[PDB]
């Protein structure tokens, strides 16, 4: 099983920065979503799961067939509250149709983590969608209520080791729970991409306790929550060693994290030793926009 990646006939770096545009001006514009938080983190959420299905051994899944567009992986429980981030992109594609369903997911994620001012994520594109018998069944996500050794075996099945983890792992200081999607509830509702997952995660005095659908998760006084599965990387030392050297160290979060989302958006896809190199995608702010 090869994905080769395939660049969409006589596209350029200029056609993709105008859908990262697109998608950034609407990020910009339909800012009142989820009260006021804006789609960047759904979106930066929507890549992750398009791409978290991938297994290493038989590479199956992933990014490139852009199989969240049908109904088995669209409707997966693990992708609840994800239509919000489909719907977004929908108008996005139907502006730019000559774009792959993957190369669309992935690239909102990209732009959500920039425009959101992340670090720079390089992107290639060239995903290919392929047909509904390739999407991946249902289970392949990972659980919340769940310990270190369950987060380090998971990933393990997408090639990731403990630091691309934690690093990855620093997304949760986007966004929030919401009950009705996963059963857990609340969060920092912040928009800006920060170092702050680690530096609440050391610092806040964090109390476990049942919510109102029954899990487990870590409340503290000041009112930000963390699963199970994110407390993990503080009970775990080789974890926890990590997340105090990205609560310490902004920049060097920044870099790890721009690497590990680009392989984990890249997970399953060969790319020819002909084909283009990753794009850096200007920020609206960059362009003046
Ligand atoms: C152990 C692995 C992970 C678990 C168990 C997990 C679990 C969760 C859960 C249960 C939610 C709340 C969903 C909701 O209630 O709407 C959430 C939200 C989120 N996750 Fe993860 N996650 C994991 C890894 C990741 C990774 C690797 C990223 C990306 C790099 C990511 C990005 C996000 C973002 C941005 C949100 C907030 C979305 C929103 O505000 O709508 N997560 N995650
Ligand atoms: C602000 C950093 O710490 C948090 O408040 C925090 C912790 N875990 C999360 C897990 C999923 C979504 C949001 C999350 C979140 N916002």
């Amino acid at each position: 099983l090869v994905h080769v990646a395939s660049v969409e006939k006589g596209r350029s770096y200029e056609d993709f920065q105008k859908v990262y545009n697109a998608i950034a001006l609407k990020l910009r514009e339909d800012d009142e979503y989820d009260n006021y938080i804006g789609y960047g983190p759904v979106l930066v959420r929507l890549a992750w799961h398009i791409s978290g299905t991938w297994d290493k051994h038989d590479n199956t899944g992933g990014s490139y067939g852009g199989t969240y567009r049908f109904k088995k992986e669209f409707n997966d429980p693990s992708n609840a509250g994800l239509q919000n981030g489909f719907k977004f992109l929908e108008p996005i594609h139907k502006e730019f149709p000559w774009i792959s369903s993957g190369d669309l997911f992935s690239l909102g994620g990209v732009t959500a983590v920039q425009e959101m001012q992340g670090p720079k994520i390089p992107w290639r594109c060239g995903r290919v969608d392929t047909p509904e018998d390739t999407t991946p069944d249902n289970g392949r996500l990972p659980d919340a209520d769940k310990d270190a050794g369950y987060v380090r075996t998971f990933f393990q099945r997408l090639n990731m080791n403990d630091r691309e983890v934690v690093a990855l792992m620093g997304a949760h200081a986007l966004g929030k729970t919401h009950l009705k999607n996963s059963g857990y509830e609340g969060g920092g509702a912040n928009n800006v991409f920060t170092n702050e997952f680690y530096l609440n995660l050391l610092n806040e005095d964090w109390k476990l306790e049942k919510n109102d659908a029954n899990n487990e998760q870590w409340d503290s006084k000041s009112g930000y929550m963390m699963l199970p599965t994110d407390y993990s990387l503080i009970q775990d030392p080789k974890y926890l060693s990590i997340v105090k050297e990205y609560a310490n160290d902004q920049d060097k979060f920044f870099k790890d994290f721009s690497k590990a989302f680009e392989k984990l958006l890249e997970n399953g896809i060969t790319f020819p030793k002909d084909a283009p190199s990753p794009f850096i995608f200007k920020t609206l702010e960059e362009q003046g926009l």
